[PDB]
């Protein structure tokens, strides 16, 4: 019997990867398509919340540094408006041995103790001399960061915060992700900062960027959706998709609606949509993937923003006096992060823990800090402990006077937080994928192709933009399969308005010879 | 005032390029869009002469090989039919010392006199030992060669030959173009096929190929080109390109015809192009370029194949006893070649020069031999006396016994043979096309972008259609600025079905469900 409904591409999902999807589908307006998600509320995993008190969180804060020309159009698109946005740069440091050395970390040795920086410049003369000889591939990260930092930065920073984000040891973990993540330093860049006492902080795609005036990074993706066509989006527990009969191709949602695809693009994990497909082989292989979860600790503070913070953005904890590995001070992206100074609100606790002085409502202004632990099948961490431990950790790292005044808390748990790129994860992929899209299913995104290098809203946009693309177009998938090509360049042949598209609307005015 | 005639992509040429170009316009049927060549027959450089006596002549006998799924699509639609095709094994050696040495050369040393052959592996043993501490990369296309073959294969076969097909020395060329061209040797298989006694010949892209039972190569483009709609053609005189006006996006043709454009893909040598835009700045830069000449012979023999030819296919040869670098055993790749062996031909001459025993028409059966000879500023060639040179060349190296019975000669020179990859290339490059762009004119092609890395008919045909994709989809072009991705990679996604084809044969047939119920 044929399905409530037919479409030529149905597209499973409403974060970065499923707009993607159905921005490029709306661009091409050719093959019927639509958009479902379980939310009401267009953004996933890049979605903001706030606090009772006014608070916004993003999902462990977010930042916009676009690879894609594509990218940009769509974010112009949505937010046209040149006070829509704001221009930052970033600020990043590390925290080690009581002080904020600059980010990078391998390019500042500089900073810290003269104790350390010799066990540090060791490290790297003995790494740099291996290196001038080796010809052979590092197998684990672990040995891709004795190689290329030396063991002193390995044991003093990459081994135990790689820990902390990762919930995994280093040796437990491939080394072809770390193209634009992990700086390999320069043993002559690194002591010529040593000797002048000079610092390094241009490195990173994440140099300079822009973050949304209102909303958070959810809002971009409310403002995405809205480019859409209504009728072709169905958002909320109409949305949710509770069985995938990829055989007979059919779509079964929550109220027992059924759609019929010739081609399904899918943003949800892959371990669920294997679930989805009752498919005990795909179960079997989706359960040979790693993942962390991450817990989003929120905290807002009354009075101006402190001097010792600075126009601080992130910032990264390796050391083991606090749960957290990496701090945002949120309130600096936007004025509308928080309430404004008029707002009264009340203070439901010091810093340290001791009641406040006032419990009154008073006047602000105030300021916000997010936090982000992850948490794994080897290394577990108390849920309702954890609010708590991390206001500790933050006097612990001064980051708050015992004194400060905290006037919002926020906890959130993502039961899939990373997808962990671990030894074992390609000899999986590369057999999940290609199986998946033998059945016409394009299984993409953060969680849908479960590749770090490129999951990242930009990234994660674009993968779904590519699906669309070669679905149609049969563009190659760049993005998926060569993260260091579209890694290492500027991206700037697709736009929102191809040629295609100007074409055909001068085919509509025509005539002229 | 307004040109004659308007459309939203303009294709000057129909090689392999503009025909690339063409096929994806006409799968795509968007935009507007025309093709022009000052020839009647479409095919370029990849097109087929035919002698007054029934030889077929390629221009250096092509062979097919691709790495695009959608180069192969499109010569299936040309020739569907399956005993269209032959298929063939690379039977491919090096003439040195009187020896065939089996393609590639530098891993065949076994079948070198003792002698070379002590020269040959000591050059690798001690390229090999430089090559476990290099941290550099090779300048020139020389240092190239005796990093990876050593001061031994150098010298015996590498340097000479090189400048013999390119007209150019090895330290004037760049090395970033030898991907898949040029094989470097691994130590470890050579000294093991010397004591062995093996042979290895399988390597590069040339291992197995198919050529066209019919027309030659240019039968191909042929059957390619009347895939198009002819109406949005215009091959021979009244298409041939005098002027380009850039600034108003308008083409003048030999007839006086004008064309307007809102993008231009343009396939014609880019220093040509550079003069019909009369703009200084670009020809200027054009001239920076470098190529060479090449000349083409053909010669028919009477006879059966000769037990000493065989099965081969194309031979190198680097010494200086002949002036071709290249010879192909034309009549093997399609009994369609030469005439039949029954058809009547007078003897021209012998192959030594003395005239025949005979000058009445005998029958056949013939075979077939074509040669290639490079000529540049730096090579020149007597243009008079290179077909005599080769015949002489072709009984140096046993090749014809001084009593052979020449049917029939070709001689052709082409000016433009090989882009030349110099040193100073990219430099130039790196202006020239990105300048181009920003005139809204895709220069692409042999000429067009005159990259060798990604000449060849399947490269230059992807060059054309991702130009295409470019311009009205945005896609990236791959294949221009990655050659070698593009060249170790299956290339399966763009096909000449795509989906997007699918849907609108669905969207159609949907509106039809409605029509009548
Ligand atoms: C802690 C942390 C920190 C960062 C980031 C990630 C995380 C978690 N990100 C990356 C980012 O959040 C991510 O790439 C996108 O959210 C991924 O989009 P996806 O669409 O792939 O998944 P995502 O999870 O976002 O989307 C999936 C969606 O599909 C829906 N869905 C699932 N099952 C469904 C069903 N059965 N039926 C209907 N709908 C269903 C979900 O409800 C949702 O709408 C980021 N990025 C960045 O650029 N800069 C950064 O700094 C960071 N930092
Ligand atoms: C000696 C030799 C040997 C080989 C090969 C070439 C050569 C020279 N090739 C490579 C191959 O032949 C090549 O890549 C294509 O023929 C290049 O086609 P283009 O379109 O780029 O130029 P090409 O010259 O082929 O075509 C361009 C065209 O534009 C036209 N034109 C020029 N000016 C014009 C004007 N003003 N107006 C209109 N039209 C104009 C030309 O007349 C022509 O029709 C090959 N390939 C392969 O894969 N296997 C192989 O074995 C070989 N070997
Ligand atoms: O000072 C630092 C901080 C980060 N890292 C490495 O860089 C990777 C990526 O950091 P990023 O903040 O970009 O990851 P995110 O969590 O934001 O996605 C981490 O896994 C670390 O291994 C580093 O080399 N030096
Ligand atoms: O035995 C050989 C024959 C070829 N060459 C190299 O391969 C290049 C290309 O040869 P090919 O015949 O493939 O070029 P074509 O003319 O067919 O494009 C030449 O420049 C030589 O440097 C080589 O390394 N060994």
């Amino acid at each position: 019997t044929h399905p409530d409904i037919s479409v030529d591409v149905l597209v499973i999902g409403a974060g970065p990867t499923g707009l993607g999807a159905a921005k490029r589908l709306n661009q091409i307006d050719g093959p019927s398509w639509m958009i479902v998600d379980s939310n009401e509320t267009p953004g996933g995993l890049a979605s903001t919340d706030v606090t009772p008190e006014g608070f916004l969180y993003d999902v462990g804060g977010h930042v916009i540094f676009s690879h894609y020309k594509y990218f940009d159009d769509c974010l112009d698109e949505a937010l046209p408006k040149e006070d829509d946005w704001y221009t930052h740069q970033r600020i990043s440091y590390v925290r080690c041995q009581g002080q904020w050395v600059p980010y990078p970390f391998q390019n500042n040795i500089s900073m810290l103790p003269k104790e350390e920086q010799v066990k540090c410049i060791d490290g790297m003369i003995d790494a740099a001399l291996e290196a001038r000889v080796a010809n052979t591939k590092p197998k684990t990260f672990d040995e891709w960061i004795v190689r290329m930092m030396g063991t002193g930065i390995a044991d003093l920073f990459m081994r135990p915060y790689n820990f902390k984000v990762w919930a995994v040891p280093t040796t437990k973990m491939q080394c072809a992700w770390l193209g634009e993540k992990v700086a390999a330093p320069n043993l002559k860049a690194v002591t010529t900062n040593v000797i002048l006492g000079k610092t390094a902080g241009n490195w990173g795609p994440n140099a300079t960027f822009r973050f949304p005036a209102r909303g958070g990074t959810g809002g971009i993706w409310i403002a995405v959706a809205n480019t859409l066509p209504k009728e072709k989006t169905r958002f909320g527990e109409k949305g949710k998709v509770t069985k995938v009969n990829a055989n007979n191709k059919t779509v079964t949602l929550q109220d027992g609606t059924t759609i019929g695809y010739k081609k399904l693009v899918s943003t949800m994990a892959v371990d669920f949509l294997a679930e989805a497909m009752n498919d005990q082989e795909l179960v079997g292989l989706t359960k040979q993937l790693f993942y962390s979860s991450t817990h989003v600790i929120g905290v807002g503070v009354r009075g101006s923003r402190p001097e010792r913070i600075g126009d601080k953005c992130w910032l990264y904890f390796p050391e083991d006096n606090c749960p957290f590995y990496r701090a945002t001070i949120f309130s600096n992206y936007s004025p509308y992060n928080q309430p404004e100074a008029s707002k009264k609100l009340p203070t439901m606790q010091l810093a340290d823990g001791s009641r406040p002085q006032s419990t009154e409502a008073k006047e602000g202004p105030y300021w916000s800090i997010m936090l982000e632990v992850s948490e794994s099948s080897m290394k577990p961490v108390n849920q309702e402990t954890i609010l708590a431990d991390c206001i500790q950790g933050l006097v612990n790292t001064e980051m708050l006077k015992p004194t400060d005044e905290i006037v919002s808390t926020y906890h959130r748990r993502f039961d899939h937080g990373y997808p962990t790129p671990t030894l074992e994860r390609e000899g999986a992929l590369t057999q999940i994928l290609p199986k998946l899209q033998d059945k016409d299913i394009w299984s993409r995104g953060r969680f849908g192709s479960w590749r770090y290098e490129v999951g990242n809203q930009d990234h994660s946009f674009m993968l779904g933009v590519e699906a669309v693309d070669n679905i149609v177009n049969g563009a190659v998938e760049l993005t998926l399969n060569y993260p260091d090509f579209v890694n290492g360049r500027q991206n700037t042949e697709r736009r929102l308005v191809d040629g295609a598209q100007v074409f055909a609307k001068s085919k509509a005015q025509l005539e002229h010879h």
